RNA sequence: AAGGUAAGUAU
RNA sequence: UUGGAACGAUACAGAGAAGAUUAGCAUGGCCCCUGCGCAAGGAUGACAUUCGUGAAGCGUAUUUU
């Protein structure tokens, strides 16, 4: 695997690329190849580099300097919008697409709440799973929201937090595992009325334990 | 008796 | 013509002063600040116009002395 360099290590390596830059420079100006540089002259440095010029043509003196300040801008404006430039591409396509690396397991939780007749909630869900890239489906049933989420890791830890701290009747994770492939498709919303119509359904896709869990959970705490 | 030598080029 | 002297004589010069002198910028060190890139990571916001007939249900001859 990779390794780190320590600070002092970074501190040479930076130390070393700079000096072999500067020596790049000199060698350059002593060869001929650039120009020999001009003093760096600022507002407060103006009468000490062109003092001796700036009372024959004050105001030429002060369109100089404040051009070779501007050039100063100019390039360094130039080079951090140059470099920019790479998230324009890099962006929204290569800074925010990852997918968090699901290919050899998708991490599924599934989620029983209580009290789910609120639409802004299946809302936020859906532009969760929607923005995040974690598939899924949500049963409705009475006093039964059976929320099954697969996706990968990072998308999981985030709706984990999003449903029981950032979401509020209690919603509890019922099962928390991972699988070998896909088995749901998009986000969609699905009202079952009966427990046999979920089942059926959640047993097309091979997922028919997690409503089972759900009716278990619901009869265990109408037990107790 | 001293501690009081300018040095330097040029023949 | 040919010898003394040559540590001398004369000619020139004599500041026998005191010195690595001094202005500019950049680099380098440090602490911010600003912008962009790189590698990750936090927290959070967002939804889908008039009247009659025929039939059914309801109603406070005890409570406006």
């Amino acid at each position: 695997l990779g390794v780190y360099l320590t600070k002092k290590e970074q501190k040479k390596l930076r130390r070393q690329t700079r000096r072999e830059a500067q020596k790049e420079l000199q060698e350059k100006v002593r060869l001929g190849l650039m120009p020999p540089p001009e003093p760096k002259v600022r507002i407060s440095n103006l009468m000490r580099v062109l003092g001796t010029e700036a009372v024959q043509d004050p105001t030429k003196v002060e369109a100089h300097v404040r051009a070779q300040m501007a050039k100063r801008q100019k390039a360094h404006e130039e080079a951090n919008a140059a470099r920019k430039l790479t998230a324009e591409q890099r962006k929204v396509k290569k800074i925010k697409k990852l997918k968090e690396d699901i290919s050899q397991g998708v991490h599924i939780s599934v989620y029983r709440v209580r009290n789910l007749s609120n639409p802004a909630k299946k809302f936020k869900i859906e532009a969760n799973a929607g923005q995040l890239y974690l598939t899924g489906v949500v049963v409705l049933h009475k006093d039964v929201n059976v929320v099954v989420v697969e996706g990968g890791p990072k998308a999981q830890k985030k709706f984990k937090r999003l449903m029981l701290h950032r979401i509020k009747n209690k919603c509890v994770l019922v099962w928390e595992g991972t699988a070998k492939d896909r088995s749901f498709g998009e986000m969609k919303f699905k009202q079952c009325p009966t427990e046999n119509m979920a089942r059926e359904h959640f047993k097309k896709h091979g997922a028919e334990h997690y409503w089972d869990l759900a009716l278990s959970e619901s009869v265990l705490e109408s037990t107790d």
